[PDB]
């Protein structure tokens, strides 16, 4: 169903897809968020306008997959997902992408986390990731731009497309695995918190159409 308001939430079979207009206020305009099916993943699509606070999110609209159970990276064998998605509009400063929250207890807090990890399928305008480059990797078979910083004590790894990637099929586990590979991140002992996919929007109109996205762990 179709909603604009700020917190619209629409939930089945383990998928949500939510507006999570949480920085409306920060600026001036909307957002509305249609799901179309929860059936076999999520399908779904976000329109909007955002006008002020140049560089403040006004909203994360995204879907998402219940977490149960937490589990630690490295007992995960596998965090498939798959993404189709479009976008349209003007003057658009937003990107596309994951964000996945991990700590060290299970039971922690998940709106926040000892990690953030994201993976920018697409990048519109001149919005930036947290932190710094850290240079190019390839993970997946795929080449991303790696950058690092702290946002308060939590450390954020985003890997960014180089080019907008609009079908995309991945493993998570493969970033969580670089990470615990080259920059000591340990995936034995950090708990899955959140898994979602969804739009960071800044500025401009918008409509992000995500045909289907899907998402487990296993
Ligand atoms: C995504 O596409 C937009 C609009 O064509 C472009 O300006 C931006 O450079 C693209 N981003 C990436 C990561 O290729």
């Amino acid at each position: 169903q179709t909603s604009c308001d700020q917190w619209a939430t629409f939930t089945g079979n383990g998928y949500t897809v939510s507006n999570n207009l949480w920085g409306a206020s920060a600026g001036s305009g909307f957002g509305c968020v249609t799901a179309v099916s929860l059936s076999g993943g999520a399908s779904w699509h976000a329109d909007w306008q955002w006008s002020g606070g140049q560089n403040n999110v006004k909203s994360y609209q995204n879907s998402q997959i219940a977490i149960p159970q937490k589990r630690t990276v490295n007992s995960i064998s596998s965090m498939p997902t798959t993404a189709s998605w479009s976008y349209s509009g003007s003057n658009i400063r937003a990107n596309v992408a994951y964000d996945l929250f991990t700590a060290a207890n299970p039971n922690h807090v998940t709106y926040s986390g000892d990690y953030e990890l994201m993976i920018w399928l697409g990048k519109y305008g001149d919005i930036g990731p947290i932190g710094s480059s850290q240079g190019t990797v390839n993970v997946g078979g795929q080449s991303w731009t790696l950058y690092y910083g702290y946002n308060g004590a939590m450390q954020v790894y985003s890997f960014v497309a180089q080019t907008n990637t609009t079908n995309y099929s991945g493993d998570v586990k493969n970033f969580f695995n670089y990470l615990r590979d080259n920059k000591g991140y340990n995936a034995a002992g950090q708990y899955v918190l959140s898994y979602q996919f969804g739009t960071e929007c800044f500025t401009g109109s918008g409509t992000l159409n995500v045909a289907s996205w899907t998402a487990s762990i296993n």
